[PDB]
């Protein structure tokens, strides 16, 4: 009687069937009526109208077309619906017959490989732009049946993904391509009216807690199995240079979504994570590996030549590839001490891109010819975020081991490259993705200092050539970040910094207080070129980070004025009258927030000003 109420039979009973290899007495009894049932309750004659007065043109959409069109066996949708206002359990009720024929047949699905080739009853689903502002029940007709569709076909991929016959394997990959149309055709749909929601989650747990793309994703729509990820074994076969780009796309993005939901949702949920890496280790490395070496050599033409969605579905389908390679390797169940064959076949794989023949390598062995097959990619990468996800995979394996060489390097190579200024190509240098960059490439380097001397040496150019730069992705909009990563890193340097005694050596003594000494006069340049730019949170960043540094210079550099004041009499001295010309151009600084009256900067003001007279009088106490 009640639509849900099926739905929920038909997901449980499926569920029952899926875990339990019960004896199958029942399953041989209930299959006979549920395929005659489902070919009684769904299945007409494949008549391009259908029975019905719609405001849409009803056809048998979305056939193979390579079996004979005046067929028999088509699939009742729209005119399901309309007479609502069945359907809604077309996704179970499927996934319950699929289960029941797999275990009474043993797999064999001779009865039913005619339902893959088989156009649907729909209407012309079509990008409807000349039907706009008619945002009406019917809108929200569209909407549900293309979510229905979308949801139908995905339980069809998870059907016959486990067949091997190579007609059935192509006619999966034609079904992939219409599930990605028509995923951007519901997303347009959406994009033409938000508000307009079909309401249809799985039943386990979702259903219970109330009784946009991305809830859809993941919730509301039927979800995928992992064997449906066998269907990435095919190679790719690049559109642009010369299993396509994106049905590619749509398994990658799908693999992200699982195990990035899964390891830091019913059908995935029911499986351990130990499993589920287990089983991708699989049916990811020694396949995508092939994927990625042609991706390597599509990105080496697409350079060496030098049409556009074909380049930014692959540079998407490389940004996820190495995403997968990130979130597998970064799964925190490789810290337990069963796993670690489990990494030590993962990296014999990564070791074996190079040459095979090294087998039972020590650890750190098996990282310096992986990282080292790895590090070489850094050149085929066509936006930022790759770049990002390569470089915090690089430094996750080597995480297990001197490393901060190849980490800087790399970093350094990242902010030296081009980034062709495309408008949503620069758009992907995203000012929090710099701000990540920046942090890895400034905390693994040799010296923190010397690095910001040579960010402050190149950083002053942005003003006198580009009205952009001799080292990019520094420009007058990415100085804000970058300045802020800068004095960030150079706090996190200067608090560890640790006062001695009087009774320390004079050779510590003398390398902390010059460190000091390098210090405030990094502090005095960070400073310096805040005078020539403007911009609001520039100076907010500078006025926030400038008193936590005179406040670290008061914790744990006044101690060593202390300690080291009877014997290093000019070192303290030169000290005291660097930290003097900082002193007063914070005092100018905090003159500027008052002046202008900003309310933002003007809250950090009088802690600053009173800092500034402690550090002082603290100079008149040690003068004395």
């Amino acid at each position: 009687q009640s639509p849900q109420a099926s739905a929920l039979y038909y997901d449980e009973f499926a569920n029952l069937i899926q875990h339990e290899k019960l004896d199958p007495k029942a399953l041989e009894w209930v299959g006979h009526t549920i395929c005659n049932d489902f070919q009684d309750a769904f299945v007409v004659d494949s008549c391009v109208v259908p029975e019905g007065d719609f405001p849409f043109p009803v056809k048998a959409l979305y056939g193979l077309e390579e079996y004979d069109t005046q067929d028999g066996i088509a699939i009742n949708l729209l005119p399901l619906l309309f007479s609502q206002d069945s359907p809604l359990c077309l996704a179970p009720y499927f996934r319950l017959l699929r289960l029941c024929v797999e275990r009474q047949h043993n797999g064999n699905l001779e009865e039913i490989d005619g339902l893959l080739d088989c156009p649907i009853f729909l209407t012309d689903l079509e990008p409807g732009e000349k039907l706009e502002s008619m945002s009406a029940k019917e809108r929200s007709f569209m909407c549900s049946l293309i979510f229905l569709t979308l949801n139908w076909f995905r339980e069809i991929v998870n059907a016959f993904c486990q067949e091997t016959s190579p007609e059935m394997k192509g006619k999966v990959l034609t079904r992939l391509k219409h599930i990605v149309e028509l995923q951007i055709i519901l997303e347009k749909y959406l994009a033409v009216t938000p508000d307009y929601v079909p309401p249809l989650g799985n039943f386990d747990v979702e259903t219970l807690d109330i009784t946009l793309l991305l809830h859809n994703s993941h919730a509301f729509f039927r979800e995928l199995d992992i064997e449906v990820f066998s269907i990435l074994h095919c190679g790719l076969v690049t559109k642009f240079i010369l299993l396509g780009p994106p049905e590619l796309l749509f398994l990658l993005e799908d693999l992200s979504q699982k195990l990035e939901s899964m390891l830091t949702f019913s059908h995935l949920q029911q499986r351990s994570a130990q499993e589920i890496v287990h089983c991708v280790f699989q049916l990811l490395t020694p396949m995508c590996n092939h994927l990625e070496n042609i991706h390597n050599y599509f990105q080496c033409l697409a350079a060496e030549n030098h049409k556009v969605q074909e380049y930014h579905i692959m540079s998407s389908c490389y940004q996820r590839l190495l995403q997968i390679f990130h979130g597998l390797f970064a799964w925190s169940g490789f810290s337990q001490p069963e796993n670690q064959n489990l990494l030590y076949s993962a990296l014999h794989v990564l070791s074996s891109r190079l040459k095979q023949g090294e087998h039972s390598q020590p650890l750190e062995e098996l990282l310096s010819q992986s990282v080292h097959y790895l590090q070489n990619f850094h050149q085929s990468i066509p936006s930022f975020q790759c770049a990002l996800y390569l470089i915090r995979l690089l430094m996750v394996i080597l995480e297990k081991s001197q490393n901060k060489e190849k980490i800087a390097s790399l970093a350094r190579q990242f902010l030296c490259r081009v980034w062709p200024s495309g408008d949503k190509e620069k758009s992907n240098i995203s000012n929090d993705q710099l701000h990540a960059l920046l942090c890895i490439y400034l905390e693994h380097t040799e010296s923190i200092l010397k690095a910001i001397e040579e960010i402050a040496g190149v950083g002053v150019p942005e003003l006198i050539n580009s009205p952009s730069s001799t080292f990019p992705t520094l420009t007058r909009h990415t100085f804000v970040v970058f300045f802020r990563v800068m004095m960030a890193e150079l706090e996190k340097t200067v608090k560890k910094i640790e006062p001695g005694t009087a009774a320390d050596s004079q050779q510590i003594h003398e390398e902390k207080l010059l460190y000091w000494n390098m210090a405030v006069r990094d502090f005095s340049i960070l400073i310096n070129l805040i005078k020539v730019f403007d911009s609001h949170p520039v100076l907010h960043v500078c006025l926030k980070y400038g008193r936590l540094f005179v406040e670290a210079f008061l914790k744990q550099c006044m101690p060593l004025l202390d300690f080291s004041f009877r014997k290093h009499r000019e070192d303290v001295l030169s000290l005291l009258e660097t930290f003097q010309l900082d002193t007063r151009l914070l005092h100018h600084l905090c003159g500027h927030s008052k002046i202008h009256q900003d309310t933002r900067l003007t809250q950090h003001v009088p802690l600053l000003k009173k800092t500034l007279e402690l550090l002082v009088c603290r100079v008149k106490a040690m003068l004395t």
